[PDB]
């Protein structure tokens, strides 16, 4: 199995949406019983929601903050928090009564995943919100958290090239292969042995490829002249795909660190394939 190389972002800029809350819960912190966990909703400059990693630092927004430099790649738990939390899932789907509750429930998951406090420290009540409000938040939290901790989905890029059929056609030995991926993009073929003279590559529509590039979720055909001495050819593909993964950014000990889904590129190899032919 191959390992994909995800291109890392270098920085991110965050903007307040205007949504804020004093929180629907409190936390027994080590020196501070029933400490409030207030928050401001923010987005990165491409309009994707950011979540706070540090409960005791201010939001990473305004002229002071500026851009936050890249810190690291978010775990599968953080990936799932985004996929199974707000706004990827609606308030109704999460059991939250409105979008503020759904968002805060997700931020609560973020704080716990980042290690700010344990679930046993959460006080499920707040003086400015009713028990029913807090309980919807609790229900949403538990759904999202359970999925983040125990769900199976990851940002993994699947990529394969698989031989489907072979045939002699006209003046060529032909070898057809199927490409497959769960991400959009294309693949580049690299030949790992000598290429026979007069070798050609064709796309699924029968049109010649001359830039060694193939489509994903498609097919292509390699053609080797029947005049070629008996032997073998080996190759692989390297997919170049678009992928949306969670990344963390550095608040520099002044603003909170923040995690956000960013669309970037990834390269990933297929397995090694061989075409074999015998000269008539």
């Amino acid at each position: 199995g191959a390992m994909g190389d995800v291109t890392k972002p270098t920085s991110a800029k965050f903007i307040e949406t205007g949504v804020k809350t004093d929180g629907y819960i409190r936390v027994n912190m080590p020196n501070h019983p029933n400490e409030w966990m207030i928050s401001s909703q923010f987005k990165d400059s491409h309009g994707n929601i950011g979540y706070c990693m540090d409960s005791e630092l201010p939001s990473p927004t305004g002229s002071g903050a500026g851009s936050l430099k890249y810190k690291g790649a978010g775990s599968d738990e953080f990936y799932r928090m985004f996929k199974g939390g707000f706004p990827s899932k609606t308030a109704k789907e999460l059991g939250a009564g409105n979008d503020t509750e759904a968002w805060y429930a997700t931020q609560l998951v973020s704080w716990v995943l980042a290690g700010n406090f344990k679930v046993s420290q959460i006080v499920w009540s707040h003086p400015n919100h009713t028990a029913a409000e807090t309980a919807r938040v609790k229900k949403a939290f538990e759904k999202i958290y359970d999925y983040a901790k125990n769900g199976k989905d990851t940002p993994n890029t699947e990529f394969s090239i698989t031989a489907s059929k072979t045939a002699d056609e006209g003046k060529y030995h032909t070898f057809t292969y199927k490409t497959a991926s769960n991400k959009t993009g294309n693949a580049k073929l690299t030949f790992t042995s000598a290429k026979p003279a007069g070798m050609k590559i064709y796309d699924a529509d029968g049109k010649e490829i001359t830039n060694n590039t193939v489509k994903l979720n498609s097919s292509f055909t390699i053609k080797v002249p029947v005049t070629t001495p008996s032997g073998t050819l080996s190759f692989k593909g390297t997919a170049n795909v678009s992928t949306t993964n969670p990344f963390t950014f550095d608040g520099r000990g002044v603003y909170q660190d923040a995690v956000v889904m960013i669309t970037t590129s990834e390269t990933k190899d297929s397995k090694s394939l061989s075409a074999k032919w015998t000269r008539a």
